[PDB]
């Protein structure tokens, strides 16, 4: 285990790559231009990244559709692109330490989150997509004698992939994996609040055994590049993870161009229900607490509206608090950090801003509450819960995506269900009970992709992940996400 | 066994209903407006159809709504609605006859047509649909022992389905057949140029046993109407047929709304190769006709580019010629007519504005190319028949949409490929060869959701039927139809 | 509604058939001998059955080859296939009096269940493997681009079936839906004691399509005509349901024979686990006690061991004694009758047997434990319970095939999973409770085929049917029993 | 650069030391009796080691170590991404004792050094390796049953397996059942033939060093008569599996009757036949192929070309092709890397081979290649490649299956007779087909009852193709996801809420 002391020395010496990777070859934007990256640990400078636009897109999507078309990895055989995808995903597990310090630099995650969480399930995301190449069957059809009726699965082509910022290197890991597994090629466009390790793992991509042009990164900003990249006659399909707002803009992107296949994994307001006959209350306690806690409650599928029965919300709010103790706002360089720092400062001021929406609604601040350790020239703020919050008020209908928790109370299991549904989100969902009948028929009711009974942030690579409504569309992981890079064809042939 | 006295004795004493069907009732719009619907069969009038507007589509949506929240349909038993779906798919063979002279009156297909392909596939579709309820099953992880991983899925809610003019019954019934059946409250909105067909079908679905409101039926105009539903924010899936253009703007009206799931199935160029050892030059012949003919080319999945090795081109091409003279544009109430008329005069003007384009091309007419029976009353048009066309002329890349069929030449197997995908479009492909390796590589490097081999227009309820690229996303028919109106969600119990 | 002086004039004036059913015709046994048909209800003569013997299946076997290898229903399309079968369920319930009728006066059992039970049951297992066959996909390999790896199912020919006499018209329809559906030729060798209902729907197959030779009707004893079909060098697969005993001696005669596939369902010592948290308590014993007295006990799945916890059982057991007043041994030709005859004089002297060994062992006869109706000339059984039994008696681990309840009482969940599982049977079991965890942990604990929670005798045509060790192996009912008939096919082609 | 030759192998067999004990619960240990037999080398008669001669003391304790196993769930209940983490671990441990392995291989039953190094260990790590990766991308069920009920169908474990593996691909055959069982979470016993016990004995301790648990999986070296019929007898073993003759397989099948109806699943002898038609892509390489799918591993093998079955109208082209590429396959001393032809596995293997090809004399048969003993002077077993011309379908050695190198070719007229020749067998665990014709190619595998139908190829499929015989072939599969369904029973939990 490394010392903090032993981390703050290597981010000194830590050289950082900051120019876009197209056709196998680091190279700089065709403008030249370049934007800061700048830590929002103490407000440091990492590097100069290249800020790609239009002109770099449509490179790029000529370089990735010409890779496509030679068949270097396109109809490169299953069980090799297997192998190649598990040395990239041990590529990834051997450079850790390296990819681990680049994140929290980045963003500003605690360094053992970014080392044991996010890097860790990075390489095992890449790692499962490889193994389950060569164990998806497509159909033959019921025929008559004289007929063979095909029905098999093609790579869409050219594929482009936006990724936000809260979890860079795994929400990359999370396209690349079915994407590269079914055999396309892949425009990446990381974040520019967090461009850095996407551009480190496109180099051990081609290291890996990925051919030239099949992998790209073009860091820049979303209404550049990103906007040019929507826009593109040539790509086939977009993979988006963000903002609801943005996830709007780019499906109409796709209707003012080519049609191109959109696959959305938008914001959320994800509801935590826990009823009085929960089987350990201590545990939902500090469930509840890790729910709006983890990394700085900049999660899509946070825990933000806890909604506590009548019966035990005088007992089991107390404990919330107390759980929420031990998650301190820290230096992201200390592996015994809970809680690291925001990305930015206009994230900290969309979150101070809600917090003081909270106020104005007329929400009983219980915990936090409160900017911390500015001190440091960093984005900081301490875990926040907000008491007697009915789902009408402004920080229950809204997306935070900071550490801010509304506490709701329901009568009944009818209540909970009916508040619960009341948003036009639904990405995520939890139910704490002890009853067969109730956890099962609530489950059902719920109207979220992932639907957690007696724990929080469930599932591993076989658990699909995705929203209903406006949460987006299609599912991230299991083998369900293949089906978001592949065209179905129906062969049929006469004999 | 009808004459052609019979059909026209049943056409003057038909009772045609022309008013929309919201919750189980037939009602006018509620401005009281309406828009008159002529045959093109000869331009006689036959009814008064509601025009629904914004007013309109908000009642229906809420009806929807609370059809499904009801659970009269929703939660019913998936043997239920199995036996229910069945009745419906009775109901139009009943009304078999009727059902077909709506549909030949209202867009002008050859009564034969309605009757034996129509209405018999369009029940089919029905009862399959029903049939596969039952059948499918949903996932369970494989998960630590102490866990449970449920992967299962849901009706969306409600349903809005646009469907186009050229097969009004069939394409009404691939949408409501597996949307119906896995439990979505369904707004169906025909298309102004034949709406009666689905007038009559909701009047017996209630009949079979389907719930008030869970499928109502909107007539009126796409951008009134079928631009409300695709703007509403209640609204969760909007499928779709038709062309590339209004497909494409449905996608920003999702974008701009509430980021509704969006299915649309475009236009397409189809390609039909014909190798020099195909089996049998003189039935591959007659395919090629019909692939044109057959529904006044009005097909989707039309054969508009016949791709014909050099070495046959002049034995194959005289083939298709005679082939073509069986396919006679007549009297559509008469059974032995095998081409009827076209939609309207718009349809008509954009067809003969094509022929004109293909003399302007260089192209050499070979076969029609002039409009017919002027004097019936009715637009009707010549299966036409260019030779000596390039991929590169306007005939040979845009659509038509009337039997007019554009002759291209290639050298090799590696020329026609490239000449078939040279094309925004990719929907279908044919394939004829007697060789195994050239018939499966061919197949496996077109880009089209259906490859005839040795066969054309192949494939029944059991094969995906939908396109590559610009020609749309999602398929209809098979099972995989049903994940158009479903969403997956992953619940993982701790135990 | 019939009633009892309706169904008794129906059986005095009933004709019925004993002959065998060989290739589309009756026929008598090729020695001529016959065996009397006897009815448990009072004694009474039936009918002149038709004693099969080698001759006889050697026959038999030819007819079902012939009719395979012409293809004539092999090579049949799936959807005309499916077709047909659907003809065959509505025959069943065209004729569902008469085989109701049949099935009560050859077994004994009431003649409302043979009607609104077995056969509506009957024809739904047909209905359902019907609507299954082209919904059935088979799979493609992934493999090299230059490679087509097919992995299809063929039927495998010639299936020889032997059936029970607990349910003669049900299991036939268990066996005979998938493996006529996948296109096998079967010849269906029904109990001795129930040969009935076996020989009537061979003509009703005829008559709804099914081709002449592929299904056919051996009548006879197991150790005559039974024996020479397991024996058989030309029978592909052997499909069983009975005791454990003959099962062994079937796998005996194929290990002796060709080494044909054999599919067994033996008996089984069904544990019904009573939990003191069970949600109704009512409702449980209400369910304990029909789950012993339903069908006379001769049930594989019956609940011969009720399992009740300490702190309940003195509480729960009076009301399972008086659940079980209201099943009242009486006439099988009265509607309101719910407990019938056993099968014959040995069977019931096999139950009275056991009941005197309950005594012996020394538990307490609580309830019933006495032969009744002697007067009427018919064989019939008081249903009985025996409390103070341990998993060690005699009564505990042997299967009674009576309408005999063994009840045996655990401290806690851990000792009634290790009772439970205390035997060499495995074919159902039940749990009862409210909570989440303990249900699911105890149902994944249970070396059960079925497992019931908080229900008895669940699942209809979606639930595979089979046992753990020595209950057999195999399904029948869902899509896993299409498998028992069917072999697996990999066509690997270079490309 | 490094090149191994003949005598460096053989250098490393005369160091090698052979373990020759069964293993049990995570230890090396003798029969219980203390018996063993002499386990000889077929590459010159040499003395190898000393193997456990195990019996029904042994087979009852492996099984109740076996049970335990199971019952305590240090295996059964692990997580099933631990398990295919273990079992990756495992296929890399083969991997790293690649030369060792197959030099026991080798010196074990004597096919070539060069096969059991690239094929035979390279194709039995890969499958442990990816039956390890498809254990958490399989999916149970979940049925369509109304709203207030809930139905899970699940796969559980069986529990005890006894796998019986054959000596013609000792390794292999031995990865292609413990992939999926193991997978799956049962505890195996693994009986190798008394003919090639070695490499069993060795990987056992490799199970062990990877993570595998205690008494999870087990090596009992010895006769079938006697812990093989033990095995098959016992009434606390769940599963049997096997690969053999028919004979055997049939005995097996009347021992689980006899005992506790434990599920059989069974891959027996095959008489495959080899289908050429005139207007085959490559007669060139479907002759080459031919020749390979009859001399490859001593003509030992279960899907082996034994029939050639040629249209009449290249009959007198086609035979000259597959004479002149038979000749390509010479026997020679196994430890030489440059050998493709090795030993046959025992002196009275040889002598059945022998007696077959005097067979093919009488029955009237034409000798137009091989048909002698050869290196003889080496002191171990060897015989020729043999073509048999001018064979019918109902002559002895075209009916009977000989598992050696000897061919027998049958003439067609057309597609009809060729399916009927094809399909008049007992068996039916491969065919294969050549031809360029679209409808020929399918409708004629669609027609062929057999297993395997391998088109303009021999020896097709990898990991994804199910391995198994139509008939007297067997039942079950090997192979893909299928495999895993023999070490699995289906649960339905209907719950009401
Ligand atoms: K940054
Ligand atoms: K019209
Ligand atoms: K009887
Ligand atoms: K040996």
């Amino acid at each position: 285990t490394l010392t903090r002391a032993d981390w703050e020395a290597r981010a000194k010496d830590l050289k950082i790559e900051g120019r876009a990777f197209v056709n196998g070859e680091y190279s700089n934007a065709a403008s030249g231009e370049t934007f800061d990256c700048l830590s929002p640990v103490d407000g440091r400078f990492l590097a100069k990244v290249a800020s790609c636009d239009l002109a770099d897109a449509e490179q790029a999507v000529k370089v990735a559709r010409n890779a496509f078309d030679s068949g270097a990895w396109s109809r490169l055989a299953p069980a090799k692109r297997k192998q190649t995808m598990i040395r990239f995903a041990d590529l990834l597990l051997e450079n850790a330490e390296e990819l681990a310090l680049l994140e929290t630099l980045d963003m500003g995650k605690p360094i053992s989150d970014s080392l044991h969480i996010d890097v860790a399930s990075a390489a095992n995301s890449l790692r499962w997509s490889a193994e389950a190449i060569d164990k998806i069957y497509d159909e033959v059809a019921a025929t008559p004698h004289a007929e063979l009726g095909l029905v098999t699965r093609e790579p869409v082509g050219v594929v482009a992939a936006i990724v936000p910022w809260n979890f860079p290197l795994l929400m990359s890991c999370w396209k690349l994996g079915p994407a590269l597994a079914t055999g396309n090629s892949v425009i990446l466009k990381p974040s520019e609040k967090s461009p850095l390790t996407a551009i480190r793992i496109a180099q051990l991509a081609v290291e890996a055994g990925i051919p030239k042009g099949v992998f790209n990164v073009l860091p820049g900003y979303g209404h550049t590049v990103g906007k040019a990249l929507a826009l593109h006659m040539d790509v086939d399909t977009l993979v988006f993870t963000g903002s609801t707002k943005i996830a709007k803009q780019l499906m109409v992107y796709a209707g003012e161009s080519n049609m191109k296949r959109v696959w959305l994994e938008a914001g959320g307001k994800s509801p935590n229900i826990v009823f009085a006959d929960a089987p350990d209350l201590k545990a939902a306690a500090e469930a509840a607490a890790g729910a709006i806690a983890f990394n700085q409650g900049e999660v899509c599928t946070a825990g933000s509206r806890l909604l506590v029965e009548r019966s035990i919300k005088d007992k089991f709010l107390p404990l919330v608090i107390e759980a929420l103790k031990g998650w301190k706002p820290g230096n992201p360089l200390d592996p015994e950090t809970n809680v690291g720092a925001l990305v930015d400062t206009q994230q900290m001021n969309t979150v101070l801003s809600y917090i003081e929406a909270g106020h104005n609604d007329g929400a009983k601040l219980v915990a936090g509450g409160k900017r911390t350790l500015e001190e440091t020239g960093g984005t900081y703020v301490e875990p926040t819960i907000f008491d007697g919050v009915t789902n009408a008020m402004k920080i229950a209908r809204e997306e935070i995506f900071g550490p801010v928790l509304s506490v709701i109370e329901f009568e009944d299991a009818e209540e909970a269900v009916r508040i619960a549904n009341d948003t036009p989100y639904g990405l995520a969902a939890a139910v704490w009970t002890s009853n067969l009948s109730k956890a099962h028929l609530t489950a059902k009711a719920l109207r979220a992709g992932s639907v957690w009974v007696n724990q929080y942030d469930g599932g591993d690579m076989t658990a699909p992940f995705g929203g209903f409504k406006q949460s987006g569309n299609g599912r991230d992981k299991s083998l369900h996400a293949f089906d978001k890079y592949t065209e179905l064809k129906a062969t049929w042939i006469k004999l």
